[PDB]
C-alpha cells in the first residue's frame, strides 16, 4: 500500500480530500496530514484513527508515495518540488503549475492519456473549468467546438473555510439581526488578497480572483487557458464572466457553445448521458434540471436546460452544476491518484524539472 | 390634477408604486387603491393620508385619469379594457398586452416616441428586459446590435411578496435549524403556477415562469420578443437563460453583445455613462462594478465589467444591475405616467380596441 500525504488537510478542500480518500479504493498503508504552523500539532480523524497534523516543510515528504496538495499556490510553489525531489507523485489543486508544459493538467474522463508522461506533478484544473470540461468533451468529440461563452454562478466555498464562515455570519446578521446588506462588514470576499472587500449576502459579486491587465479576472482567464490546454486545442475561443452568489456549495454555469457541425439536441443529450462523470438531468415537462442543492455530495456533473440557440444554427445553451469541492477539487484529485495507481504511474521521477524555491 | 388608481396596491410592486407616486411630480388630486376582495376595507398610507383599499371591479374606474396595473395578467385582462372604456389611460406592468400591436411597449429613455399613438393601454416590459434596454440602447445608437446572449441572476421579489417571504423562511431554517437545503419544503418558487416547487435557499434555479414549447421559459422568450418590439428591429438575435438566485431585490445580468460596427470600449463606456437612466460603475483598478445590494432603492441602471470578447472582433461583455421593483417595474411605470403627462397624452381614447371580458 501507499503512504499518502494530504497537504492542506484542515481547510475546505482538505476536509473533502479526507472524505474522498476514506471512500477510495487506493491501498493506503499510512496517512499523513500536513498544514501550516497554525494547525501543526492539532489532531484530525482518518476513519477511526487520530492523525496529528504536521507543519509543511522541505523535509516532511520522506517515505511519501502520493501527496495531494490543497493549501494554496504559494505552498505548492514552495514545497511541491521538494516532494518531487524526495520521490513523491504530487497531485496539485492550485493554479501554480497548471500552465507548465512539464505538468499534465488533467480531468481523468477527458485527458487521462496526459498522465503517462508526468514528471512528478499532476495539476487539477480550476473547479469551474472541470465541470465544464465534463459537460463539453462528449460534445466536442462528436461535433467539434468552435467557441464557448460562459457565465458562472459560483459558491463561496470556492474561496475557502473563511469565506463560508463569513457568508453564514452575514446572512445571519441580515436575517436574524435586521442588518441592511449594504451595512455589512466583509473581510474576505470577493477575494481575500485584493484591496477591498464586499458583502455576498443577498448580492452577486462579478469578481472572483484579482483583475488581470485585460480587465478579465484571473478566474475568467483560467477558464480560457485551462480549457485550451485540457482539450489540446488553442483554436477554441473561450470568454467567461465569473460571478460569486450566495451559495455555500456547488457551482452552476450557463454555458453557450457553437459546435463545428450541427449537433441535434436529442443526440447531444444522449452523448452527455453516455459520458463518464456526466449525468443528464433534463426533463422540462417535469421541471427537471440541475440544481446546486441536489449536486452537493455527488461526484457527478449534472447537465440540463440543453437547447439550441434561437438564431445561431450551430449554437447550443445548457446549464451545468457540480459540487465544487468534489469533482471541482477533491474528487478530481483522488480520481487522478486512482488513475495513477491503475496505470502503474505512482513511482519517483528521476529528473527534477521544477524550481526549488528555498535554496 | 389627476385621479390616479393603483391596481394591486398591496403587493410587492404596488408598495413601490406607492413610493414612486409619493416621490413623483405628477399633479395628483385624488389617489385610489385597488386590490382583491380580501384586501378591500383595509387602510394603506399615501404620505400621511389614510386611503381605504377598494375591490377591483368593472365599474371601479369612473373618474380615473390614470390607472397603474400590477395585479397579475388575469386582472389586467379582465379590468383594463373596462378602465379604458371609462376613459382611463392604463399603464400595465403585466405581460398580457405586451405583444398586442395596438399597445406601446415602452422604456421612456428608449422609445418614448411610441407613446404618442397609444389607444389607452401602455405596457411596461419585463423587469429583466428593461434594464438591458437601458444599458444597450446607447450602444445600438452608435454601433448597431447584431446579437445578444444574456444570462440573468434574478431576485426573488420578481415572483412577488409571497416568494420573498418563502425565501426568508427557507434561509432561516437552514441557518438556524440546520435543515439541509435539499430537504426544504417549497410552495412558490420557481413559479407559482407550475406543478413542482423547489427551494431557492443556497440554490440557483434555472427556471423563471413556465416552459414554452421550445424548451425556453416564457421569461427567456419575453426577453427575446420584448427586445425586438422595444428596439423596433426584429433582426436582433436574442437568446436568454433566466436564473433565480437567493437575492431579495435587484436583478443582475451577464450580457454579451455583438455590434454591427466595432465599438471602442472607452467610447462604449462614455456612451453608456451619457445615456439617461444608465450609470457607469466601471473602475476595475479599484474593484468598482455594479452590485445588487448597491442598486437596491435606486431608479438608475448600473453598468460595468465592460470589455471586448477575447476572440470576436465586435463582441463585448458587460454586467448590468438594477432594482427589479423600481426601474424593472414601479419606476418605469410612474416614469411612463410622467412622460404621458409631459406630452399631453393623459386623456380618454375615442376608439375602443380591446375586447370586454
Ligand atoms: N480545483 C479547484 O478548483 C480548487 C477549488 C478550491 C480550492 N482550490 C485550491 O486549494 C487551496 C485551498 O483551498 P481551500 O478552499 O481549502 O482553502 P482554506 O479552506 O482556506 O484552507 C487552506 C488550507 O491551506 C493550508 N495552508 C495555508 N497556508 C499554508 C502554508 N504556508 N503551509 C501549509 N499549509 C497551508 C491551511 O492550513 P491551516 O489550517 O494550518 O491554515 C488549510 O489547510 C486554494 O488556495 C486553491 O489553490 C482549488
Ligand atoms: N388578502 C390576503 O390575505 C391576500 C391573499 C393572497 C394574496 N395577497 C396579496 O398578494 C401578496 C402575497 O404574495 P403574491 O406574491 O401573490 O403578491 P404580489 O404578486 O406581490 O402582488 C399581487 C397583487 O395583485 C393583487 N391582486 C390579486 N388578485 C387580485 C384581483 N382579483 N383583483 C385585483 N387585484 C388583485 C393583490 O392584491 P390582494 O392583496 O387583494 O390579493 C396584490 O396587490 C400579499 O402581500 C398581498 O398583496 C393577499
Ligand atoms: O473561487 C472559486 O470558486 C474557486 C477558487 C479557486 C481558487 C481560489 C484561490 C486560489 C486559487 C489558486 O490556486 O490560485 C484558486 C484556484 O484557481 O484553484
Ligand atoms: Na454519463
Ligand atoms: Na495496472
Amino acid at each position: 500500500g501507499y503512504t499518502v500525504a494530504v497537504v492542506g488537510a484542515t481547510g475546505a478542500v482538505g476536509a473533502q480530500m479526507i472524505k474522498m480518500l476514506e471512500e477510495s479504493t487506493l491501498p493506503i498503508d499510512k496517512i499523513r496530514y500536513l498544514a501550516s504552523a497554525r494547525s501543526a500539532g492539532k489532531s484530525l480523524k482518518f476513519k477511526d484513527q487520530d492523525i496529528t497534523i504536521e507543519e509543511t516543510t522541505e523535509t516532511a515528504f520522506e517515505g511519501v508515495d502520493i501527496a495531494l496538495f490543497s493549501a494554496g499556490s504559494s505552498t505548492s510553489a514552495k514545497y511541491a518540488p521538494y516532494a518531487v525531489k524526495a520521490g513523491v507523485v504530487v497531485v496539485d489543486n492550485t493554479s501554480y503549475f497548471r500552465q507548465n508544459p512539464d505538468v499534465p493538467l488533467v480531468v481523468p474522463e477527458v485527458n487521462a492519456h496526459a498522465l503517462d508522461a508526468h514528471n512528478g506533478i499532476i495539476a487539477c484544473p480550476n473547479c469551474s473549468t472541470i465541470q465544464m470540461m465534463v459537460a463539453l468533451e462528449p460534445v466536442r468529440q462528436k461535433w467539434g467546438l468552435d467557441r464557448i461563452i460562459v457565465s458562472t454562478y459560483q459558491a463561496v466555498s470556492g474561496a475557502g473555510m473563511g469565506a463560508i464562515l463569513e457568508t453564514q455570519r452575514e446572512l445571519r446578521e441580515v436575517l436574524n439581526d435586521g442588518v441592511k446588506p449594504c451595512d455589512l462588514h466583509a473581510e474576505i470576499l470577493p477575494s481575500g488578497g485584493d484591496k477591498k472587500h464586499y458583502p455576498i449576502a443577498f448580492n452577486a459579486l462579478p469578481q472572483i480572483d484579482v483583475f488581470t491587465d485585460n480587465d478579465y479576472t484571473y478566474e475568467e482567464m483560467k477558464m480560457t487557458k485551462e480549457t485550451k490546454k485540457i482539450m489540446e486545442d488553442d483554436s477554441i475561443a473561450v470568454s467567461a464572466t465569473c460571478v460569486r452568489i450566495p451559495v455555500l456549495s456547488a457551482h452552476s454555469e450557463s454555458v453557450y457553445i457553437e459546435t463545428k457541425e450541427v449537433a441535434p439536441i436529442e443526440e447531444v443529450k444522449a452523448a452527455i448521458a453516455a459520458f463518464p462523470g456526466a449525468v443528464l438531468e433534463d426533463d422540462v415537462a417535469h421541471q427537471i434540471y440541475p440544481q446546486a442543492i441536489n449536486a452537493v455530495g455527488s461526484r457527478d456533473t449534472f447537465v440540463g436546460r440543453i437547447r439550441k440557440d434561437l438564431d445561431a444554427e450551430k449554437g447550443i445553451h445548457m446549464w451545468v452544476v457540480s459540487d465544487n469541492l468534489l469533482k471541482g477539487a477533491a474528487w478530481n484529485s483522488v480520481q487522478i491518484a486512482e488513475t495513477l495507481h491503475e496505470r502503474g504511474l505512482v513511482r519517483p521521477t528521476a529528473e527534477l524539472k521544477f524550481e526549488l524555491k528555498l535554496e
